[PDB]
């Protein structure tokens, strides 16, 4: 076992093929799974698992009543089998909180979880399943992070954080672990506005953030991170192709140094993109108003070129059913000679969208990068709403 | 640990003993038990596992309802542990999708599901646990494999998958593996007309694959592969025993080298058999219509002589009590001078034949053989429908 | 690691502290507990396992309905972990059928079960978690073995099994594993009548079984067994403390060498003794007739005298509570200079006793022996019949 | 790999963060979830576990009912991966019982179990998951231990006992263990008037166990016990600040020689303090009366000055919410130059104070110390009775 490092380029990315899928909701109609949201997934040497906030309830239990709410003391970061749903009997506690990150660094795994009220969250940083940092909420205003994997190079795993305002300039950090001790805390620089629920990846020894502009911006923010030096730059997607929702009809062109604003009727969702010039993926929402559907359209030089649209697509789920978040992650320990693009979309059912029941779950579906071109379907949920009523 | 070689003979088999039964449906009518169809068995160097595609939902869950469908965005290939019943709680995700084949080499499991619409399917090819190869469909139309495991020789993995139709010519591919990775592919060459769902073991550096022509014949098509040359032959079983379903009668004189048609109202079912000279034996449905019923039948030279009958018979689930499909698997890293066949028998319960319940499911008996003449009965799968009413 | 070799003496016992209660019965009210049947515990090097005779449903499922009975397709020989109930989730299929016995030798695991119709069953015996040997009825009458566990010395692991009547002479035999092969088959010897479900343990090179005489005797045969001459004698206990059930008061005088006739409802119930001079305890049931309560009583030179009586006993199960089936077992890799003898006794709920539910199940208790004089209570199974109605 | 030494100072802590909930009443409304009380946690060189005593059912079980009894034939220690809830199938039995401790010396984890009738009770002490030493009640009456875990210090483990009357003088022993074995036992010494329930941890060399005076004090008595010399003392928690419940209010002075009386209606709690000078911190209910909320006070030399009061607060579960029994526990194996203060709070659930169901069980809050000034919220159980009516 050795520290990753991130040496390797990203892998020619075409089509993208099925990795997991766990089919939660259908299954927990029945059986005992935990009420979840906020999902991922995230690797090791020995395979990946999937993570999500659990809300402490089983999704027929009577507690799932009232799921909508995003931060109570009865959420925990879970950790389990890729592909099996998420149970009280095969799930893992990473950490207690309601807002989370994980990632491992080739000899060790590295999770963080915030919890507390508004005013006064506090992340407990974990490495190896013990606890070994805390950090207090410097802002007084929910304490949060990405809510999809970290990346690690060296041993440096750098987290971002934001603190404040969800709809007014907040205080972002980037905050660089070794071990789960703090080697470097930076504020965030750079012409992004607002910094929200990070996706990274780490590639030819660069870390790229792509994240939730929830202030202003339909466009995505990129923060660009050298693990090594302990330093970033920020700004936006250039590209004219918007990624958040909810968001207005794509403009003739993007802003690589400004948000790019309107849609309605919601501020941001996460979401994620892999940006390497040609080999260039955005993943969306199909709808521009609601967390609905979900599309991968390649976009060379989204991340350079304000002109830049797709020159191709892959319907991942279709406009009829509900999405939710989406984030990156990448099998870093794979037999591979370069490091090929993962991404998981978040499949919300129930509140609000589905208001016939009075919880909030999800499920989960992963895809990673194929050169070839491969076929493709929807990937939705499955599960009948009307069998919860 | 070394790559698996197919140095033994297989043994002589006189009847046979019971390996392994889940009761599946009987637990499944309270406990968690998932939705099922199409399992077999696929042993390595510390045992044997059962297989079988999820449908992702519980025997007892609403989304049972609709389980006869055989293609969806929630199906799955799973593993578990030989004779515990397939849970939430105790089953790997070997890959997703509707079709599969499972091989170990000797050093690390290959895996192989098919997914998407049916025009435009892809397989997804893992190895140690980790997703290696992407195959789109060649002629779009449902690319699909064995539903039981392949075998390896000096770390080859020969597979049998079909593109096409289901009611005329199509596609067969053989595709040589190793450590996931394509080594060649030949088109089917030979005498077999359509050929899917092969079952294939391993003796004497030849692997020999018995399976479902669903276009024309009522014999079996017979896929004789040689994992080093990396070459192969076909033919039809020549014995005038006959054995998928429907089928006539057994007519005075089989056909090698042709189909024989006949039989109704269904066109084909998974089936096998072990080629062995005087060491021959053929497993069928009892029922010459319906997947009822279940025999081995021991048929000296059946693959090179059209007159072989039968000397020997063995119920395996008597004509009163629903079969399925049917499957080879060998534990080759037994500890024996010869391979022993074993075999399983999928117990379809529910839809099409019983139409009281909404759902289709199985569960799973295995036996292998003794030397010894030993007595039997039927292992059926022994729920009472009325239970699910 | 090597083989286990049986020559330590028996510890001392002057009571008897608890190992182990798994509260099956209560906990599958509500949870997916399996019907069981015929329990005991086995150790092996890492710690002791429990086993018992799956009838393939939960207690609260439907197909509980009718598990009065002792033999179908369904059953199987099930393991796990020490003091939790059998669960579908928690539970290794050792074999399929419904009689078993299973010991360690120090290596590996040894498992054996009978399947089959009355007229024509077979054992097959597993080793190491793969079938090694079948064995073919020789009687053609409910071929059938300990319902305890086996006892293994420098490789070579003795087992009694019968074929033959339940109520007449039958043909019992003595035979010899090594890593699951036969090394020798003997016809029983001695002055025992007739021979069912041996309980077994190995002390200073000899292994004494302690039967049941379903015949005639209330005194329980004896087999002495010497594992590496691989030879027996039988006779039965001497004393006047009688063991089976049903049986008559306690005589004057006991039998060595016939069986003592009398009690009224039932032939005969599977249960046990240490026999080791002055250090000698006997089980039974509290009831003559019933299978109601359980006691130990110290009967020094049980083995050998006629008129020895009780000088301690120690209440088990209280007579107000239902008991069943007892048997032996050592944990052989115990950190002392003797083997320490352990028993369990099987709790059965249910048919013919409690009659207001459709079912027969079990929970397990599990002591061993101390040299201190510890108090004692009932371990009774703790289920509220009335909860099941 | 080693024998643990206590080698290491304790921490500074000057708030405490989140490290693990169960939330297994929210959870155990629908899954299969133990009835429980009197849980703790221990860890050893992997991780850390939840333990407790279940009551051998579920909590939507009917056997539920009657479970606010605190002794029965029913009950046993159980442990479980930390964070999980305790179900039938997570649950590793260490030991038959109803009072325990349990604790890692480096090597191996001891567990004990008390069990048996009131006038009659025996201990069984395990070590590395097998029986070692049987130890009968010395004065007749409910023989009983910690409740929380032990500490180990070069291979020695003391343990406190107590065996006698709750109300009156009792007679406590601290038996000091290695590998299972006795190896001295002294008769409790020095001022402490009545012992039970101690909540121990190591720092330095020396183990502080903080207990329950069920007889006179709402002051805690306090035991030094130096594991090398196998010695004690006794006497009582100087401060003014009172720690037990019922308590009466805090008075002008503690007394570090004798109990400080009153307080209604109850006689005791279980609790805990860390005594190391300034870094000192007591636990203790809000509520004086009853079993309902829970604070950390920092109290500066409460173990030395019978004037030392709080110089800071935390409140871990609100005075609108049940708590019940707390206790230490150190991750004495933590990549860290001092021992880190952890304790958790038993939230009581159901009877007496919530009649409206007919059992009792609980829910593990856990927080261990952190030098950051960490803001804080109510860790409640978080359940809904009114879903369990
Ligand atoms: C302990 O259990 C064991 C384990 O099962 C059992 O041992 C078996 O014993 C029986 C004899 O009792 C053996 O049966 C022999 O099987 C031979 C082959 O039979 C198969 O093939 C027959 C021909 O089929 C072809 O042709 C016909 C037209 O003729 C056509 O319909 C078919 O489709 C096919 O083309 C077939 O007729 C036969 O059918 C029987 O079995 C099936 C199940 O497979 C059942 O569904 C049928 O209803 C029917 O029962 C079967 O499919 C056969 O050649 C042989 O016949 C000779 O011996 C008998 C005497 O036994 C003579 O009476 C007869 O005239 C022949 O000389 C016989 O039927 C079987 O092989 C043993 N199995 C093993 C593994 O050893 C023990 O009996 C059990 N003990 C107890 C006490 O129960
Ligand atoms: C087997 O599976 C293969 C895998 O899916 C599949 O291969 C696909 O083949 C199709 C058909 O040839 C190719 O389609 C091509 O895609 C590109 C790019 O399409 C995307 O972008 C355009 C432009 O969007 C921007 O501009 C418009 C208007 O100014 C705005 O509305 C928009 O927001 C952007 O600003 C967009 O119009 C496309 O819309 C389609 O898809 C979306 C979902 O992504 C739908 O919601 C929508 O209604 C519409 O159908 C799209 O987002 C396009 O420019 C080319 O002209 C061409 O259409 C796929 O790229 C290709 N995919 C891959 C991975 O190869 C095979 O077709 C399939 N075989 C069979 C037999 O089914
Ligand atoms: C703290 O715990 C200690 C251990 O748990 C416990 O110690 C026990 O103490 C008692 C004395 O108080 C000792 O009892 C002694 O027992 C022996 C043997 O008794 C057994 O056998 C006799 C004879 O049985 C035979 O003959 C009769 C008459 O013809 C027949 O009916 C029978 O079938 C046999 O042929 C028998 O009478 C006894 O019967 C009693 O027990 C049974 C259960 O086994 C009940 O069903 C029955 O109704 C009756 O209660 C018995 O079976 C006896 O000979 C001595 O005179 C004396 O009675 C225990 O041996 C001893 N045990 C151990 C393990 O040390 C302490 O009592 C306890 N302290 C408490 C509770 O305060
Ligand atoms: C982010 O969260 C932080 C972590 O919780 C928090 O930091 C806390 O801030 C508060 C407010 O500044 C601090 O309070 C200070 O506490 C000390 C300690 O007070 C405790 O003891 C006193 C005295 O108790 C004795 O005397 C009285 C008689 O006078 C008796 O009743 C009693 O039985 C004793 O003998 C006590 O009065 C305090 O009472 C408060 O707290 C309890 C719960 O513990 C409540 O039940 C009670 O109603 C009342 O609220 C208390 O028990 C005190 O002397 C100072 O004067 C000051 O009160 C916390 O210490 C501090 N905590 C930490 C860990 O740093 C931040 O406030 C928070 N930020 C925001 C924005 O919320
Ligand atoms: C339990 O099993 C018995 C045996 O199968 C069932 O009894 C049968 O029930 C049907 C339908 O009521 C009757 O017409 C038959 O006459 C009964 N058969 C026998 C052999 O008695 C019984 O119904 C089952 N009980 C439950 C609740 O499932
Ligand atoms: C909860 O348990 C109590 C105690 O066993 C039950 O109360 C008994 O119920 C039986 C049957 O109705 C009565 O005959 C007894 O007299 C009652 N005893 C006591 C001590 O009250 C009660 O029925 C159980 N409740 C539920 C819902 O199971
Ligand atoms: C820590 C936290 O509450 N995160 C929540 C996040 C947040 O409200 C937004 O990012 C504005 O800050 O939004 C959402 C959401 O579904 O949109 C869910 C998250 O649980
Ligand atoms: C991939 C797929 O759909 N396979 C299906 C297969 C197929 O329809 C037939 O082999 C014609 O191609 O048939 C059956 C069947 O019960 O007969 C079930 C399989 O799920
Ligand atoms: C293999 C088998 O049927 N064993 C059964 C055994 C047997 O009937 C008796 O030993 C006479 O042979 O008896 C009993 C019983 O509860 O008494 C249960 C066993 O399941
Ligand atoms: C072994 C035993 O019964 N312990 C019990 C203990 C005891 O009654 C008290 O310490 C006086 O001895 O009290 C309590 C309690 O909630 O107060 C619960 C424990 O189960
Ligand atoms: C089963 O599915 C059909 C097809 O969707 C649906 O209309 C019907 O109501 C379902 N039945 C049940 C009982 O859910
Ligand atoms: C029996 O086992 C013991 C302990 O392993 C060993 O030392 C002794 O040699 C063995 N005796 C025989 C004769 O095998
Ligand atoms: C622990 O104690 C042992 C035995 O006395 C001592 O030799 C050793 O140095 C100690 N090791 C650690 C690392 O605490
Ligand atoms: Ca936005
Ligand atoms: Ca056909
Ligand atoms: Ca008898
Ligand atoms: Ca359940
Ligand atoms: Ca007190």
């Amino acid at each position: 076992r050795t520290f990753l490092n991130l040496t390797k380029p990203l892998c020619e990315v075409n089509s993208w093929h099925i990795l997991s899928k766990d089919n939660a909701i259908r299954i927990g109609e029945d059986a005992h799974i935990l009420v979840t949201r906020e999902p991922y997934l995230s690797c090791d040497p020995q395979g990946c698992r999937m993570f999500a906030l659990s809300q402490g309830t089983t999704l027929r239990g009577r507690h799932a009543n009232g799921t909508i709410h995003d931060r109570s003391p009865f959420r925990a970061l879970i950790s389990w089998e890729m592909g099996q749903a998420p149970s009280p009997y095969n799930t893992r506690v990473e950490c207690i909180g309601w807002s989370s990150t994980s990632c491992h660094d080739g000899m060790s795994r590295m999770s963080i979880c915030m919890s507390g009220p508004n005013n006064n969250a506090s992340a407990v940083v974990w490495y190896g399943g013990r606890p070994i940092t805390e950090i207090p909420s410097w802002a007084g205003n929910i304490l949060r992070t990405q809510e999809s994997e970290c990346v690690c190079h060296k041993g440096v795993c750098p987290v971002v954080m934001t603190d404040g305002p969800a709809n007014n300039r907040a205080a972002t950090k980037i905050i660089y672990f070794k071990e789960g001790k703090i080697q470097k805390i930076e504020e965030l620089a750079g012409n992004a506005q607002h910094i929200e629920e990070c996706s990274c990846y780490g590639a030819g020894g660069v870390i790229k953030c792509i994240c939730r502009d929830n202030w202003k911006g339909a466009n995505r923010p990129v923060i660009t991170i050298d693990p090594e030096m302990m330093t970033h730059t920020s700004k936006y997607l250039c590209s004219k192709v918007l990624t958040d929702t909810s968001r207005p009809n794509d403009p003739t062109n993007g802003n690589c140094d400004a948000p790019i604003t309107g849609g309605s009727p919601d501020p941001g969702v996460k979401g994620f993109a892999f940006l390497d010039g040609e080999n260039s993926w955005l993943g969306r929402t199909i709808s521009k108003d609601s967390r609905s559907g979900y599309e991968m359209l390649k976009v060379p030089n989204a991340e350079t070129d304000i002109q830049s649209g797709p020159i191709s697509n892959q319907v991942i789920v279709n406009n009829q059913n509900w999405s939710g978040y989406s984030g990156a992650f990448i099998d870093y320990w794979a037999n591979k000679e370069c490091f090929n693009p993962c991404f998981y979309v978040e499949l919300i059912r129930g509140r609000p969208k589905e208001s016939s029941v009075l919880w909030t779950s999800n499920s989960i579906v992963a895809l990673c990068g194929s050169k070839k071109r491969l076929g493709s379907w929807s990937w939705h949920d499955g599960a009948e709403i009307i069998y919860f009523e």
